[PDB]
């Protein structure tokens, strides 16, 4: 107890041990006589954690070469504008894969900057079925192909990504980054707000292939050019010091879990338990996406009626559950089971779901 | 001991009691079963601290009306571009008061957006003498007048601000905000990176007069429009949750210190002690600014030679002092004595300075 069953979608759950280690040295970090947040960002102590965070990330990815890890403020949302601002040139078109609410918000910002094109869309099936890699139509003058790896709101997640050739593949991985191993070489730029699966909100991780950002558009404000972060190791202005420190702590933890392949099989156990609960409910619980498009990060499901779903939420909160209330725009229920969400919280959810069913039947 | 004499210029010193209170509830906040950083930004618990922070700030300012407190990411640097992007229209000119390095960086971004004009400059005296309010020449087509209240690097600070009439006065208060009371009604927009005098880095506080940002330029990306923050209470996308929580803790503390008028007389004691040390040194220590332009936040001084200054830094570090190394571009030494820097750290600095002088004479 005193540790709620947290299924929040973002901000979300952080490992208990990383919170404790952070609490232990919160006031006095490594007997330096000060907190990590009272130290200069150009000092030897912070720069060490700053650079180690970047090194641990790539190592977890299998040590790809030719990529830079940048730490930028503004959330994944600011990246919605920064991406077309840096890569969308005149004569070209920003190609987007439409799979849900976040893909839709990414495209909206792009139009403010230049010409856009919908490469594939799953809107015809209400975003219940992800577009197949074959259905993705790329243009000859495409600046890049942007996709949302995991649709946090609708509960859909790509199992594989397409080969875009010379055209840079860009992916919003806010809700599933570092939850499963993938080939970074397929991407030109990968981004993620840290608050979903890496811990603290206030920092956005951007892994960019060096040759794409060597030279940024001169007309852009200094803070919106990628080369400002590259040439300055994300230290041009004061960085989100504490957040980066916490990101490094979560990375150490992922390694303790057996790296990406370890957290993957663990997250795969948590997901199959909850989906099993849904599939063996004889219709009481209904999945919001086609089985093949199912996400292991965000599980969306519904009940027979709107009132029944209202009863579910209330009952779950009275029993310690937090965040099951499905997103306003979609409705229903959503169990967000990121890396740090324990298998026990899922076990508890499956029992609650079984009891609730029987008390309503 | 185990608490170094921290004179860092930013990130900087935070009150020991605020660090301890924050450490106490770091893992379990108010017996909710989770940390403040694992909770939803739309939930009742975070929204309460989020809004209370805004209420405490205005209250400390004497409760001015018609102003909104916004929490934006990107640091004071992003505001360098966001300001002309939102207020510099065609036909108008962005007027700047040039007083040092930060005023100079603010102006540089502005030119990328539109027409600019130097309203007054202290460059002729090497930024040692602030321009007098009378010397400030405003244009008829001025969009606003921007000034840097405290020049963190050179050590100059305005004692009073000008009456700009219909023209909005905008001020960068990163290094002196909430260190002394002022009439907010004189300004249209005031901004400050929090890491200098309000605590944690990762959040920028913007206090804007409501009538100036009711409607932002439609062409701008969503995250760079002020009305996105106003209409959404800075909750359009995930905010710097933990940082805002820490900002609220520092505000409670400032109140315990007797509000703005209390921290002012305290900061005034710390400054006169150090300046006294400089003025009664018979030339060994030399102030970098004219007495009337002296800052109570950042004290810049020099020694007879470059080698002597190198010896000062080394000796001070071996004795527990952090951050006295003057900024690279200016050289010399800088004692940053923000709100949270104890009178004792200043007492210790004055003794060190006296001993060092005698060991070199
Ligand atoms: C959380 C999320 C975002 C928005 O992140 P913010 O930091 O709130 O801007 C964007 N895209 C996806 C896929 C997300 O999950
Ligand atoms: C610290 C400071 C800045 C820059 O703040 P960042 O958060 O590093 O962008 C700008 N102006 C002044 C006056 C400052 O003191």
């Amino acid at each position: 107890s005193e540790r709620a069953y947290n299924f929040n979608a973002g901000p979300a759950a952080l490992p208990l041990e990383v919170l404790e280690r952070a609490q232990a040295e919160f006031v006095d970090y490594q007997h330096t006589g000060m907190s990590i947040m009272e130290m200069s960002h150009r000092g030897a102590v912070y720069e060490a954690v700053h650079n180690e965070a970047q090194a641990r990330l790539l190592a977890l990815l299998g040590n790809p070469t030719g990529y830079k890890v940048l730490f930028i403020q503004g959330g994944a949302s600011t990246q919605f504008a920064m991406i077309p601002m840096n890569f969308l040139k005149e004569g070209q078109t920003a190609n987007y894969v439409m799979t849900g609410s976040w893909a839709s918000k990414a495209l909206k910002e792009a139009k403010l900057i230049g010409d856009t094109h919908v490469a594939a869309s799953s809107e015809a099936s209400n975003y219940m079925t992800l577009p197949k890699l074959q259905e993705i139509q790329l243009q000859d003058n495409a600046a890049y192909l942007h996709l949302t790896s995991n649709e946090t709101i609708e509960g859909a997640q790509f199992k594989a990504f397409p080969d875009t050739g010379s055209v840079p593949l860009i992916g919003d991985m806010s809700s599933d980054i570092l939850s499963r191993p993938f080939d970074l070489n397929q991407f030109g730029l990968v981004y993620a707000g840290a608050q979903k699966n890496l811990g603290p909100s206030g920092v956005t991780v951007v892994i960019v292939r060096e040759d794409l950002v060597a030279e940024s558009p001169k007309h852009l404000p200094t803070m919106l050019r990628y080369d400002t972060y590259v040439k300055n190791n994300s230290l041009y202005n004061t960085p989100p010091s504490f957040g980066i420190y916490m990101v490094n702590e979560v990375l150490k933890w992922i390694e303790e879990r057996g790296g990406l392949e370890g957290v993957q099989q663990a997250n795969r156990k948590k997901a199959s338990l909850i989906y099993d609960a849904i599939d063996q409910s004889g219709g009481f619980y209904r999945g919001c996406v086609d089985v093949d498009s199912r996400s292991d990060m965000n599980i969306t499901f519904r009940l027979a009626s709107e009132e029944l779903e209202k009863e579910f939420v209330k009952a779950s909160e009275q029993e310690g559950f937090v965040g099951l209330k499905g997103h306003r725009s979609v409705g229903g229920l959503r169990a967000s089971i990121y890396n740090a969400v324990p298998y026990e919280s899922c076990e508890a959810l499956v029992q609650f779901m079984e009891h609730f069913k029987r008390s309503r039947g």
